[PDB]
């Protein structure tokens, strides 16, 4: 058996040599299930297009912008106020400490019973500042592929559960294609999502 820190060293190294990731994404926010497709451009950019409605979620690793085309405008908040950013892997690696959620063994996604997933708990290093998310539990399938990210707001409010399926790496995302930061016309909001 290897330690959680060694397991995550291996995850970290895997994701430093990937250009991009596409996935089917389900996530829970404000009591609603949102479903769509994630395009993540490493290290720190993403866009989510939703299947059933016209909203678009965009992040540059510092701000999370939601486009609401039925209203003709967008709203942005800090993605993780208190973080220095740099993308998921750098944040987890530098601002959180890691442990196995239950054990070093392969477990079910939801319980400690036998299954196919490694589950890591990431706990905020408060000497790096408090943040709006104090902890994450991330479940990894056996090729270091992320299956689920659960984010626990520091407020103690409802957790945010992100399910990733049909993960595909290096699909080809052009750099000019997308603008990931909030546009000039965007409306800053304190925290409308967590
Ligand atoms: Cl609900
Ligand atoms: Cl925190
Ligand atoms: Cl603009
Ligand atoms: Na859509």
């Amino acid at each position: 058996q290897i330690s959680a820190n060694q397991y995550f060293e291996g995850i970290y190294a895997k994701y430093q040599n990937i250009e991009d990731m596409q996935a089917t994404i389900n996530f829970t926010l404000k009591g609603l299930k949102q479903t769509g497709v994630l395009l993540y451009k490493f290290p720190d950019k993403f866009i989510i297009n939703l299947d059933s409605n016209n909203q678009v979620f965009v992040s540059d690793g510092e701000f999370l912008t939601v486009y609401v085309p039925s209203l003709g405008t967008s709203f942005n908040q800090q993605l993780l106020k208190g973080s220095s950013g740099g993308g998921l892997m750098k944040v987890l690696n530098s601002e959180y400490s890691v442990s196995y959620t239950n054990s070093p063994n392969l477990e079910d996604l939801d319980s400690s019973e036998p299954g196919k997933y490694i589950k890591l708990t990431f706990s905020r290093k408060l000497y790096k500042g408090a943040a709006t998310i104090n902890s994450f539990i991330i479940a990894f399938a056996p090729d270091g592929i992320i299956r689920r990210i659960t984010a626990f707001p520091t407020s103690g409010g409802r957790e945010i559960v992100i399910d990733l399926t049909a993960v595909k790496f290096n699909v080809g995302i052009l750099d000019s294609k997308f603008k990931y930061d909030p546009p000039k016309s965007s409306n800053k909001v304190d925290n409308f999502l967590y």
